[PDB]
């Protein structure tokens, strides 16, 4: 009765999750024409099924957003009991407030629901207040957990959290409260606010684009007595010329999760990437089953 | 071109055909409004108009062609720009209508997109369409705001008609294009004939200026197809037309290596740069809709037109 | 817990479906007081059931349709679990497109959910697009298999199938293909379009109305050479002057569906009239159980 | 009759009541808008405005009488085809508001038909209604969309107070019309009585004028039984009134037989040519309605009127 | 799988409610930060759940119906299976038609819905045809039957039942249907409409608000020829001077439900109440176990 | 003030700050639009509007303070009564948003309350929105309406640069109001400091003015507290500021007795009379409205504001 579909963004991390769950995944069928239209086709009757899509709408986005709205419409009109969205990436979410811009994190959350969604399980939006994007329950799952452990097990001396801006100071200190270290942050206005002389600093951010942001503070921590950083971040967008960016820069390892499909192409040399499979795999089953998902923040 | 006078008139133009988009704004008399449409090195769409536009009337031009799904993001993105931008109203003017194609895969489970875009172009905040050749005229009914459908067939009628040409038969590529067939044979006075493809010919085509017509042209395989059955069962000469020159994957080669006259289109959908097609015309819906957006905005009859 | 109802239009198809699928048709009761306001009471409880109503949009279509809706109301209001609509007939279904028009086939169903309907089963649309008029589960069920067995089982000898015109031909080609059969189309602009010397012409539409459209393509075969014409249609709506002009017809025989009950007045001397009662009691059953409704089309 | 000088304001007329809406018009000054309303054969509406109608601000007038159903349906329908044609604005003017009875029938499970009514004209696409005498005023509460309900009581007080009647007792036919009958009490300074049927009366009407009013007068059974008791319990003379005669089935035999002196009813509702009622009086609406419309479109204050 | 939660405005009957259908009131946290907001917490998961809510809108109805909506959005957004409101006394009732007023008893309907309500359970609307207000489910309750047995097995002689008023001659009518009693009305425009003289009165009412129009009635029926007069209402608002109006007027005995908690303030000295805690605990289980809730009424 | 000369635009004050409201029709130049907000002895409140404003542009004045949950009630009312007597628009200036913490309780199982009163807001009928300094700016999405968000910060920053001080570090209070302290940072071109209450101080405040600023200040533990731990560890000077004076509890008495140099603050929230703050300053944010509500009603750039 449950049945889980993939689409493009990520197939490698829906197989992870079908896996743990117990369940091969739907068959669907992904069509895209030559002119570049999409086609979606149920290729199994799915009527009074609760269908679960697993899709990231990273790099293409569009493209992404598309074929998961096309696909929605199909189950929605194929007589799906339910349609739930599970998002481990959710791309447009730094287009969230307005100066005459979209609030492109909401148009996408209207979409969604007039497609047909359910119900969406979500992992590290950038901003907490995108769950009030929606009038369909969403869970939202956090992924500073599983950073903060990987770092725990590491046996650093001297630590500091770095917050690479203004706008990440909270998530900084989340980090810094699970490892009982202080705060500083980067200031560019580029100052480093706090003291990190002799520190292991730890860079955290929830994103990582284009790197210019991450490997320039990291650049400035070292001149400026750091003894060693380290950058981490739950989504790996890594566009453009951010692989380069970090190969050279000083951070000694970086971390991310398997949210986002790496680019087959350009690889990282110094780093670690921690998988949300099991989260995911887990909050599925305990909302399809209707247990309780907040056992899994504490 | 300054030249309207009514400041309250805005044209915006995304990137799907901005030629097509430039010449309606020339011919009506006002510049393209102002914004940017930039994309980061992630994918991800970035808009912001560049001058006030609260209180103004805002034309947005886009044809959903290839790639569709970026076409419709960008276009769904504008509107909620302008939507929150404090915008009167959002007009959408979609020279090439994609999705349009219901029957494409024969399967039983399928999604109606054409409807989906109409609830997602509702939902993103528009406040009407200006439409041209869709390819069902019910999808007119996929919408509850207003929607005005505009009309290809004349303007190549009009075409065709300078030519001088004999013995002519309209011949629908298909079994659903047949009303569209009728349609030309009536502004040219012409019998028609259809390509019954199960591939044979219903209708007398002997020693006749064939003239085939159809909404779309894709991949040409069903066209060229079509082409040289006919002259192969007597039809003295073939031409072909339609409103949307889709042309992809090898649409051009197959037509320049076909026994087609001369090709017929119009410039809703930009053309490939790269390939270039041999007996080839290309008529101008620029004048068509720039009519339409003046009749719109300033509450005239358009129906006259079409 | 399945209850279905009928009302007005087609009782006797109403029955038939009940008696296959094996319940009592539900009580309710349909008033029409002195001033001609309809009333509509469900004699019995129906909260939590999933009800079915049973109502083909014939003449009189506004009348049908009303009762339909206030029908619908009171379910919702006496809180049924699901209110779902099967309608062997859609009128208004020519009116799909626009020159200062509405489109009332959109109309009808932005109403109908409106009023509180789940879902709809539907037969033989006007129009393929119709389906794209609703947001709420459509499964639309053909009638041309129906129609196309009897035509096989007749041993008929060369035969071309006829498109009364241009908007039939796509039609007139699924009954062709069915039937190994070539086809010609009458282009009244009244020509003939195709070979049909010596054939036994088959004339097909989804509905015959006034006959006059179907009559005079059968009077035109005949002066063209055809051997003999049959004429079907899946609605029988046969209104004004309809039977009289079919009887004088040339004609042979003409093959009808009972999705709209038959003129009590006026009778058709050669005719066939075909049940698509058991399509719809299986269509019912199948929605019902969450079975594969799409199985019925191949 | 051409001479309100705002080409942007359009009158339509249905089937309901064609001669109170050409009233109507021809006090406003401006000619029926242009369409056609025919029912084909399978008795489908068709509809079709002949003349461009964008921009505009439309009223149409309908009254939801016998037959309810088709009345409804033709409404809904021309507003669709506005709506689709790109009016500017859709206003509703209902001088008869059918469905407004809510206990005709005493059941449970029963359907509330005015608010799905409301409901569906809202979904067809109206902008605004004007509303005349609904039988509960709360059915104002049903519509999301600006409703303005106008009462027909000053015009009934006005025309008995022209009578110059001594010894006046308002009478209510039943308990749930208490209020209105207070109302026309008030405009006449004179005391009220009610019909207890349980048939009762709970008053002083000995040697009096009694006047009767309801909102509805249909099948005529309680008005005629409320009279015959009144009089033969001493009543000097009985009045009966109300706005709208909806008389079906039997009600004009029933009247023509009682004892009432004169009945008075307005023309919201078309009446029957074929049988007459003697001792009748038809007071006028469309004044009332045309000076309502007039407020509503230029935006002047329209609770003044009522 | 069912639970029920009380808020602040009745939280007694709530429990009179909760003890008879047989379940603990639902663990729920109902905070006032020091500014004046507002904040509910569900204190145990109730995915999956059919929640019902216990809450009158009265004293002060801005602030119960608040806190209605905002825990409705917590139940909405804690994936709660159904929100299903229980509404002794419904507040704004009388804003139920328009010179330049709202309709507030529409408007709330509207904010319900809107807040992700699911059905409705109500008890003596202002208005039956506020039951039309909402889109969602409604079952109307009437106070009606409590108050006529009460006075039923009082042993009075020669009574008559008043109204008022001009709106409330309907109801006083129901209650002379069940006691066989004739109907007098006040019609203050202060007369006298029916035979009062040596009879024994009872005033009714929907609602007691400040009891002027109540007292001056009740003190024109006694210097008109009354015996002796009683009054009755379903609910008791009460606000005001409307206790000290009651306890000098020559009211012998003041009947009213707990549909609103008693002014824990002011005392009336001649006064019975009686509970609507049966009434309301069986409609719930009916409701929820999809009985017949009509069986109520007859 | 009479001299606005567009007698289209109207202006409404409910109950929580009238004299801001008074303040801003004033200098728009119209007088305040004519109704009761009354509440009757149950606290039901009643709301009719004392002259037509039908076809007007409404603009309705209310700051969801203290009490939020009447407020709130008082201005969907409003907005019914509004909308059903047909305002053309219902343009809501809320001065301080209520509701719009969503860290507060630190719980699982909350409500999105500020997401409910959009919704709800929308639902009554609003228009559009002027907001002013909301908490988060991402509360803009959580409606599908126009709404146009006022900073201000400028106003409060040119207070500060008026008074020429030296050696100044804009202090953040918690990690939450980085980007704010920032924005101010930037105004007055100094370095910021935060405290990391987990109470810790990142940043050089040694012998310097230290400039506290937050969006609210509310129970005041946090500012003072705030300002305490910088005076005893080496800052010069301490003054704080903030755009929302909510302060309730002991707020005042804690500000009376702490180091706080001067408190300044603007009226966007109405201020206890009861108790007085010493050491205050209030800037007033009328002018900024009233420039705001006059450019969203002519059609003219606000962004320009702020």
């Amino acid at each position: 009765n449950l049945k889980i579909f993939s689409l493009n963004s990520n197939p490698e991390l829906a197989k992870e999750i079908a896996d743990i769950v117990g369940v091969q995944l739907g068959k669907c069928s992904v069509t895209r024409f030559s002119d570049g239209e999409v086609q979606i086709n149920i290729e199994e009757s799915i009527r009074g099924c609760d269908c679960y899509i697993i899709q990231s709408t990273s790099d293409p986005v569009n493209e992404h957003i598309m074929e998961l709205l096309i696909m929605v419409d199909a189950l929605k009109r194929a007589s799906a009991k339910t349609i739930n969205i599970v998002i481990p990436y959710y791309g447009y979410a730094r287009q969230d407030r307005k100066s005459r811009e979209p609030i492109t994190a909401k148009l996408f959350a209207n979409l969604l629901e007039t497609a047909g969604a359910t119900r969406v399980i979500a992992l590290d939006l950038h901003a907490p207040q995108i769950q009030g994007f929606f009038d369909i329950p969403i869970d939202h799952l956090m992924g500073v957990p599983i950073l903060g452990e990987y770092f725990e097990g590491k046996n650093l001396e001297d630590i500091v959290i770095v917050s690479p801006d203004h706008g990440g100071v909270t998530r900084a200190r989340k980090l810094a409260d699970r490892l009982k270290a202080p705060i500083a942050i980067i200031d560019k206005r580029m100052n480093i606010v706090g003291n990190i002389e002799g520190k292991t600093a730890i860079l955290i951010d929830d994103i990582i684009d284009t790197a210019g942001t991450i490997t320039l503070a990291a650049n400035a921590l070292v001149e400026n007595g750091a003894k060693e950083v380290y950058a981490c971040c739950t989504h790996p967008v890594l566009s453009g010329p951010a692989v380069e960016r970090i190969n050279n820069s000083t951070i000694k390892e970086l971390v991310v999760t398997n949210s986002i499909k790496l680019p087959e192409e350009k690889k990282i040399e110094r780093f670690k990437q921690l998988s949300v499979g099991p989260l995911l795999a887990e909050a599925i089953i305990r909302v399809h089953e209707q247990q309780s998902v907040s056992y899994l923040f504490s």
